[PDB]
């Protein structure tokens, strides 16, 4: 079988009522020995005591088997790195694989809120922008919303690379011309890692 | 014979990037008979964890001895319920204090910014004023920044209650004329446990 | 050992009033059920007066009695950094509790008053809140009330003094109308009271 | 025994100009050092082409070799959406390895394209941010450009499209500006090129 270590979800890193996790995957293991075996490394550490729970089945005349192992918000960001041995007996020789924040540089995004284009004002449906620039690690959380509750038509673009060392994309939330000049004020709300109080939100009014 | 449980304070508990404690003490207890035994349970369930602390004479003729439990955010803000245990034979009585956040229907704080009075104008410092209304439980963080960077010279009230059983307070951020006149924008930070990812940011300038 | 005397100082409004007379409160709790009889001495600066209107007792769900005693005091003397002390004597207790208070000792600053309109979001709003900022005064004794038309206003909370840079206090206060109120463009004015002050008063209007 | 083919379009700017000649590339990659012959039939739409172009082989830092091939398609028979077929033929693989890759079968939109002016935190910022949005088009096969007063701004960077509701697609561009190019009236265009266009090609200025 084959083996995928995926990182925690970005905003369950920074949230407080959320809580970060580490999934393992396992994709092709046999009819024939489908037993695994899941021990987490954490810095050396040996850790069932953050509950892993593997709890899946199969497709494809295979088996997926994933676990996951919860995570301290913190300790994820000060760098710790997380393992993971699989020890199923088709395979030789069990497989380790790791993975940790991101090392790097942070750096802070900059977000600015950008109004609608004067072409598509007096349009049915104007789309506000908000740029994100400059960041890293590639890991951001670009949400909308408007008088408290969540906004839920906007698209946001892939993290791009700059030629800063960092990175950059736009989030595009379309409403209605009718909303936009009814005064209501829509915001666009970043979580970073380098954000002082991990949070930011600009609003887009009048 | 006398024991006191703190809670976790309110900024500790609306951050990832802090850790809130509960704090059992003992005082005017510890005589000739020390060694108190703290058993902490979480919802019922036991944990340790605790790391208690070696015991504190004063001219009390008495004892101290403080043991402080690390709480999780996501029980906290489920108001999951934290207990004490008791020391030696100087107590026929278990001691047996538990603590829990606000129980309650939560609200929503509302903020506004508000600017300098026309009457403040040129004089050398300048306030600003942000008013937030409504939330329940009185658990919240206000913080002015300015670019991203905190400020130093802001001063937040206590809360104080309603009429219609809510909470409102204020902050007022003294700023030096030019800061303001120049067109510098300047931004407070209110995090509460009913807000839209327990975050929001409203910021203000002229 | 038990039983624990707390003094309070008179009401703002009281002390600075010249009509109001303030009242000076020595209260004792947590006395026994099997001692109920305090005796309460008042010392003005030493020489000890009689207008002590010392009150009934009350039985408490503690089962214990709280006895309070409240000495009426002038105009004058308390503005003028006097002291009041509080001798408590109870059978149960292993020292005749005294307690003093004054008011604060300092230089009087004018406190300044801004007053700040409903923020434009709160226009949206069905109540909106009218804000009342004292500034810069020492003590922080002081009262803040809210008027309209030379009426009262009901709905308004203010907050406590807060400690400022320059050992000077600030406070806030709302006071909440409806939306209607505010766009038929009555006037509401913020009745401040502190020591330093013309009268001890000052009051501003806020409209549009 | 372990040959992995791709096969990549020819681009946009590529297709579209009559100028520029557009051609589909298959690259061979993890070849072996003792096998190192790649053979490469090539077909449009089922006919066999011996249009195809070079065979260069090239040696990478490891026993691994690269063979690439390169197409040479007429510009209307990729926008006419016909699949191309390559097959290669190495020892180290008992049947052959195909691939087709072929336009996007749907109907086009045209591009809109809305300039934006850097927001107002941004003003007195070193650097100023112009930013182009492409809205609803289809295919994905669009071009995006800059050019400050006839020559080419080259401080640019592009979001890959990603699609939208109505199954259209959007992008954006963004232009770094040094502040004082932005604030003497320097106007900055935003060249556009795709399918669904007369022409092939708009371009929107913005200056301010
Ligand atoms: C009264 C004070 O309470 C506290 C202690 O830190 C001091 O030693 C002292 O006993």
């Amino acid at each position: 079988p084959s083996v995928f270590l995926f990182p925690p979800k970005p905003k369950d890193t920074l949230m407080i009522s959320r809580t970060p996790e580490v999934t393992c995957v396992v994709v092709d293991v046999s009819h024939e020995d489908p037993e695994v075996k899941f021990n987490w490394y954490v810095d050396g550490v040996e850790v069932h005591n953050a509950k892993t729970k593997p709890r899946e089945e199969q497709y494809n005349s295979t088996y997926r088997v994933v676990s996951v192992l919860t995570v301290l918000h913190q300790d994820w960001l000060n760098g710790k790195e997380y393992k993971c041995k699989v020890s199923n007996k088709a395979l030789p020789a069990p497989i380790e694989k790791t993975i940790s924040k991101a090392k790097g540089q942070p750096r802070e995004p900059q977000v600015y809120t950008l109004p609608p284009s004067r072409r598509e004002w007096r349009k049915e449906e104007v789309s506000l922008t908000c740029l994100v620039k400059g960041f890293y690690p590639s890991d951001i959380a670009v949400e909308w919303e408007s008088n408290g509750q969540p906004e839920n038509n906007y698209k946001t673009t892939p993290p791009v690379l700059d030629s800063d060392g960092s990175f950059f994309l736009y989030s595009k939330l379309t409403v209605e011309a009718s909303r936009w000049w009814q005064g209501n004020v829509f915001s666009c709300s970043v979580m970073h890692e380098a954000l002082h109080n991990h949070y930011t939100q600009w609003s887009l009014s009048r």
